[PDB]
């Protein structure tokens, strides 16, 4: 066996994996012991708590590298801010500088989104007296969370990047300087991918903000005209 | 681009940078560059050449938004299953990642009601290194754990991260030096095991049925993915040359 | 009931309702409950304010269910959706300011989660507590928790229940502002002001844009918080915590 069983206290159970010829890859072995180590804690009710654990420096390493091969022979003013979320391929939206308004939301649907720490960022809508536009009501809270999203859509504030760094954004942020050439770096990592499988994953991965948007707009339009 | 406001830079082969330099607006939405925007979207969309695009503004403007004379006249009116182990178990699971988490191994303890981290070991959901799509949940349970953004960047480009920069870009798991991270999962897993055990399992069933309930429509969407990426040449020379 | 909760208009569009059940270090007496639905129904009345801001006084912001309150509903005389604190904030018309210049315990700290914005103090506990009592969280917590913290750390939060000071919520990543308790109610203030300066109206068809789905999606999760409630709170095990854990 290459997952060991260790109880802890009374109701603690420990999965220690420790296939050490695979480091923990996806063994036929590592496959087998984790199903009938899950299935062992499923038959008994003594344990309230499962801790899932490696050995060493290994907490678990995937596909082997023969299970890989095995799988891959077949055993196994309405419209701009989308530019970039319509694109085929991944865009990322590397704000060296300021991002006000329609500016910011429309860099918002970037898949990549760079800030600069010196540089202002807001959804100022709100400032002018009008509920906002251009999807940030969708796009807000789906990158920086529904909390933050209320704060920034309610109040219109400005926020330079370090702030939204401070306030825990998922956003790499920046000095600006160094905001294009990181750009241009994680584009050149994005490029060793095939082209296919690049656009086949963005198309699922917003899907849902494709097939949503446009319904959120004419909600944002509804909100005009009140 | 027409109107000038916006440059086309091509670097390398497979990346175009679409500047944004509309100088006498700061990159405001005049006239020019909306149209130039546009254009340079459907050059893209034309020039499949390319794999990435940087949209970026000049000098200390990305995108001002509207323009001021614009917003004046709308004011005024005149315009197996090894990956689902852990959710699947009827009890708390503790991903106690002391160490490297890699593809399908990170993405299997991803699935656990709580995730630690190294600050020291590897982790990356790395399917699309290899060109094909990410399996396993894990365009599912990544967006879930760590947020729709960092989910996009981790998939997309499958990079390696320390534990230590995970912690720095905001993930909501503790990350604990390697020597410290059992320990602190046994503390965890005590507590946990003061609880009655029928209240344990009645409120995971709970917080976890809509994961359980929606997985198999994304893994569905994940074979899908699979089918269409896997099974071309190029997919079986980066498993050979690129593996550890 | 009728003097632990103060109504202060703070500016012509500023309304602040401050807790203080001193007796009580605002856990919800009766007099509490009754006061803050109180005070909610006054704003509802006088459409004139853009922001409410709740906050505690002293060291305590709220700290939810009395021990009486809670063997209470143990002893199946009541359940928690009795009187509605728990939405007061997410029905209020007007952006709610949570100013938790102090402890957020229980019911107090979920109540507090249904503003608009939270802010939380660096020094003060925060914890949704109550599977310390051996049953499942109440108050609309398993929604709201992970609606504002996050799917990931609203497990953590909802199943151990341990107690997080400030300091270490904004330490694990949370997007709500944490300041030194002494800052807390000016910046609530200053923020207010802010959200003072758009028109009343736009402020309230944001919110209303803003948190429908909340509104929308609520009263389900409250019906399944109510049928955990009847697997778990009855048990001798969970008198035997509240009476043995309480404070």
């Amino acid at each position: 066996s290459v997952v060991e069983l260790i109880e802890i206290e009374s109701a603690i159970i420990q999965v220690k994996m420790q296939d050490r010829t695979h480091k923990n890859a996806f063994s036929q072995e590592l496959t087998d012991d984790l199903i009938q180590a899950f299935e062992y804690i499923r038959q008994n009710p003594k344990y309230k708590a499962v801790i899932l654990t490696g050995y060493d420096n290994y907490f678990a390493s995937g596909g082997t590298q023969e299970g890989l091969l095995r799988i891959q022979q077949g055993l196994t003013d309405d419209n701009l801010y989308s530019l970039a979320l319509d694109c085929e391929i991944p865009v990322i939206a590397a704000m060296q500088g300021h991002g006000i308004g329609g500016g910011f939301v429309m860099g918002l649907f970037a898949d990549i989104v760079i800030l600069s720490r010196e540089s202002v960022y807001t959804a100022n809508f709100m400032k002018y007296g009008f509920t906002p536009g251009m999807g940030a009501t969708f796009i807000v809270p789906k990158k920086l969370g529904f909390s933050l999203a209320q704060e920034i859509l309610l109040n219109a504030g400005s926020y330079r990047g370090a702030d939204l760094e401070k306030r825990g954004v998922p956003f790499k942020v920046l000095p600006r300087a160094e905001v294009l050439d990181y750009a241009v770096e994680l584009a050149q990592e994005l490029a060793e991918k095939p082209r296919n499988s690049l656009v086949t994953l963005k198309d699922h991965l917003v899907a849902p903000l494709r097939d949503q948007l446009p319904r959120v707009i004419e909600q944002e339009l509804m909100m005009h005209e009140k």
